């Protein structure tokens, strides 16, 4: 069942064994992924979460953070730890209480504290459209069509090290695969299907790392949503998708009643499909139970490519039609050396001080706050462009900004801009040695917004910055709750922290 958009999520530790090796986790509601958190667009969301946790060795602190949503007005409840809030401890709970205007799609929720939801706090979030544009174009859509692509490690998170290039042990597919060495015929996911009808599969990477290049073996898919964006219908054999992004395709099953193989392959880790990794089960109504004998094409015809995308809205693009054509048009200088990433000569590292409880106190410039060199001020209700050029080791780097989505005005692999229609999204893979991928957006949500590498090793190998969007209107725009005033004296006490 989904929860929401009233609900309890508590938090806890628990063995679990989704590849057939058990090990300690930290979940949300008791399984991996953590359970579908749903309403309607405009809906008040009030999600109080308990952190029941009491294992350190994957900490006993948290925070979470509603992937995609733009918590206008609520910067107080995005969950980045150090950016929005000092983290929740164990034994208490705090109200995350906030509101969907204008959104609906598909998203997420995770741990956004150090890499804790790599442990396992991870699930969906999806926010319904009760007159959706798409509605016709399918016949089924719930709980039963979300399918979430993860990867899964053996090595607890807090014993990875620092800007190492960390690989992992599994895939799974809605919670479940087979291990990379020492495979075992642990049990495979099935994805049910009856003949003849359409479903809107809601494809949702909860990566802390990979890519996947995601297909079905008989199928194609039709696209219909980017990252909340709905989208002209683009079909394809194929998806590469990016750690955090997500899509809604049309599966028609039009195939004959049989089995077929779901494919994830990640960039690393395990190759192919020997064994059953990286694969889970597409089963029509009155197949045999069992195994698939499908094969993949040696290529794939008609891959996604980003440029192909299109807003199924007038979108357009905010700015003019050329580079640094925008009243703020930044270009971020993103490099790596020595285990730690850097973005314009500056390594993230989170500040004892919440930004926003920075600027609540007072702090008015950038240059005031602290990380110093780590935040960036963006004047309001203005055209922000940001080019951000590869070449930094560990990509390609999917990169996410908080509070927005963007247009995607130059894409990987691709030298040439779109001014005109490109795909509007919230995580950006931004390709290749000498590629520009550029974004766009109007500033409209005073607060600080974090944005950085969402490969969790290489967030917490300090591949971030904080836009301090409107610093001088984030009081008057994001009243706070005496819950959250009381979230860094309580952290700080626990944790023998001066401030
Ligand atoms: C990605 O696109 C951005 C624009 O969106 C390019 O930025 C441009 O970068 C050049 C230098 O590479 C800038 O010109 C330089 O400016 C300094 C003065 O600030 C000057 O001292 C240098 O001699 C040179 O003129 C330019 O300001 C900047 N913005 C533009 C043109 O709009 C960036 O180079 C592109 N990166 C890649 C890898 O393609
Ligand atoms: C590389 O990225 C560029 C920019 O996104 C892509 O260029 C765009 O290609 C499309 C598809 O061909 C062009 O749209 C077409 O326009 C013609 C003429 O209006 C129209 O008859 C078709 O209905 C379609 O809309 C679009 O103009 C063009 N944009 C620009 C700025 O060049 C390009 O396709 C990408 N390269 C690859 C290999 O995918
Ligand atoms: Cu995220
Ligand atoms: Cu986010
Ligand atoms: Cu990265
Ligand atoms: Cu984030
Ligand atoms: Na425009």
């Amino acid at each position: 069942a989904q929860i929401g958009p009233v609900t309890d999520l508590h938090i806890t530790n628990a063995n679990i064994s989704p590849d057939g090796f058990s090990r300690p986790a930290v979940l949300a509601g008791g399984t991996f992924p953590g359970p579908t958190i749903a309403g309607n667009t405009g809906d008040n969301f009030q999600i109080t979460v308990f952190n029941d946790l009491t294992d350190p060795s994957m900490l006993t602190d948290t925070s979470i953070h509603w992937h995609g949503l733009f918590q206008k007005g609520t910067n107080w409840a995005d969950g980045p730890a150090f950016v929005t809030q000092c983290p929740i401890i164990t034994g208490q709970s705090f109200d995350y209480n906030f509101n969907v205007p204008g959104q609906a799609g598909t998203f997420w929720y995770h741990s956004h504290l150090s890499t804790q939801y790599c442990d396992g706090l991870r699930g969906p979030f999806v926010v319904y459209d009760p007159n959706d544009p798409n509605a016709s174009l399918y016949d089924v859509d719930d709980d039963t069509t979300i399918i979430t692509l993860a990867d899964w490690y053996h090595t607890l998170a807090q014993q990875e090290p620092i800007g190492a290039a960390i690989t992992a042990d599994a895939t799974l597919i809605n919670g479940l695969g087979r291990s990379f060495t020492n495979t075992t015929a642990s049990p495979l996911s099935v994805i049910t299907v009856q003949s003849g009808k359409r479903y809107r599969m809601r494809l949702v990477s909860i990566s802390c790392d990979p890519n996947y290049l995601f297909s079905i073996d008989g199928h194609d898919m039709t696209i219909i949503e980017v990252d909340g964006v709905n989208s002209q219908q683009l079909t394809v054999d194929q998806i590469q998708i990016f750690a955090a992004q997500r899509y809604s395709f049309v599966l028609n099953a039009n195939q004959p009643v049989g089995n077929y193989w779901i494919r994830a392959q990640p960039n690393s880790g395990g190759q192919g499909f020997d064994g059953g990794i990286n694969s889970a089960i597409l089963r029509y109504e009155g197949a045999t139970v069992e195994d698939p004998t499908t094969t993949a094409p040696t290529t794939f015809s008609n891959p996604l490519v980003e440029t192909d995308l299109h807003p199924l809205a007038d979108l357009g693009v905010p700015g003019q039609p050329f580079r640094g054509g925008a009243d703020d048009p930044l270009v971020l200088n993103l490099a790596f050396a020595n285990g730690r990433f850097s973005i314009d000569g500056v390594s993230f590292v989170p500040p004892t001080v919440p930004v926003l409880l920075q600027i609540l106190s007072g702090a008015q410039n950038a240059q005031d706050l602290l990380p110093a060199g780590s935040v960036i001020s963006l004047p309001s209700n203005s055209v922000i462009e940001v080019a951000l050029p590869a070449g930094a080791a560990g990509g390609p780097h999917p990169f996410h900004l908080h509070g927005h989505n963007f247009a995607v005005v130059q894409s990987a692999n691709n030298a040439t801009p779109n001014y005109v229609n490109p795909i509007w999204r919230d995580t950006v893979s931004i390709g290749g040695t000498g590629d520009n991928v550029t974004i766009r957006f109007t500033t409209n949500n005073p607060g600080p917004w974090f944005l950085h590498c969402h490969i969790d090793w290489h967030l917490e190998a300090g591949f971030a910055i904080v836009f301090a969007e409107d610093i001088p209107d984030t009081a008057s725009a994001n009243p706070v709750p005496q819950a959250w005033s009381d979230l860094c004296p309580a952290y700080d006490q626990a944790h023998n922290i001066s401030t």
